């Protein structure tokens, strides 16, 4: 599991890299106290890596953790007070979902580098105040939504990440590929990029179902056609839709004629979990302008009909 170290080797997010570069160098010169950065990112976008970079650039250690991971305040304290020495980075991924209390503890630490703590148990216990070193916290979010209360207030830098361009993805599919033990023409990779979903995570995660299908017989090469056959066999349209996605529109279009449906009976008749439907497939579908949510129910874009090779109605 080797990944880019330098902010340079990082494939993508130029505006962000520049914006970061500014905050770093300015701080490597000013001081290692990099303000409390907060990366916002569309759902499913690799932020950790960048954190390792931001960490490597600053030349400090990185303690990665999820929002859920922080189970009790203790865990947060035990990290800021021990694991971390001045200048290090505590990465609270998915920071939007922290423990009500765990959060309340992050406030102080982020603001004045001092966290209190409920020592002992019952009425036979007291409260101590632990002084924390100067560290920088990087919070990442899948739900940029202000679904981050005034915890937002205590942040220095607050940037966003855009999806990755098919090329950036390919550049990554190939960069990650070749060095990994498989060889594939750029056209091939880039045909996987396009198929991916702006997500690097998915980019490499798809390539995995390609390099596992084609190079089984013929080994030394994967050309577009090769990859193509692969993607093809796997059920991937030039639009990135997985076999199922298609079917969803399919049913929408045919079963309910596309007319307002209602996640309710769609998931039901579509024989699937509403949440699954709504939480897993619908997204990309809406983003690709194929599906649309309306007060009346789920409906399919013209483009849907036009994609599934139908006559966009009336
Ligand atoms: N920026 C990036 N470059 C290469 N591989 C990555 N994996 C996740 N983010 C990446
Ligand atoms: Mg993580």
């Amino acid at each position: 599991a080797l990944r880019p170290k330098t902010l340079d080797e990082y494939i993508g997010q130029e505006r962000l890299k520049q914006k970061l570069r500014v905050y770093l160098e300015a701080a490597k010169a000013r001081k290692e106290p990099l303000e409390h950065l907060l990366l916002f990112g569309p759902p499913g976008l690799g932020k950790t890596t960048l954190a390792h970079v931001i960490a490597h650039e600053l030349g400090v250690n990185l303690r990665v953790t999820s929002g859920p991971a922080i189970e009790k305040p203790g865990d947060l304290a035990a990290i800021l007070a021990n694991s971390l020495e001045e200048g290090d980075i505590l990465f609270i991924d998915e920071i939007h979902r922290l423990s009500r209390q765990a959060e309340e503890h992050l406030y102080p630490a982020m603001e004045d580098f001092v966290m209190d703590i409920v020592i002992g148990q019952g009425p036979a216990a007291r409260t101590i105040r632990l002084e924390l070193p100067r560290f920088t916290l990087i919070g990442a979010t899948t739900r940029p939504g202000l679904i981050t209360a005034p915890l937002l207030s205590r942040f220095g830098i607050v940037e966003h990440l855009e999806y990755y361009t098919p090329e950036e993805l390919a550049q990554g599919v190939m960069r990650d590929a070749r060095l990994l033990g498989v060889r594939i023409t750029e056209e091939a990779a880039l045909e996987i990029g396009r198929r991916s979903r702006g997500t690097m995570r998915v980019a490499k995660r798809l390539f995995r179902r390609v390099r596992d299908f084609a190079q089984v017989a013929g080994e030394e090469v994967i050309t577009r056609e090769r990859a193509l056959e692969a993607l093809a066999a796997l059920g991937l349209d030039e639009l990135g839709l997985e076999k199922r996605d298609r079917e969803i529109l399919e049913v929408l279009i045919l079963r309910f004629g596309g007319g307002p449906v209602g996640l309710a009976t769609l998931a039901t008749a579509l024989s699937e979990d509403p949440g699954t439907l709504e939480e897993v497939h619908e997204p990309y579908l809406i983003r690709q302008g194929l599906l649309k949510r309306t007060p009346r129910g789920r409906v399919p874009t013209e483009l849907a009909y036009r994609h599934l090779g139908y006559p966009p109605p009336v």
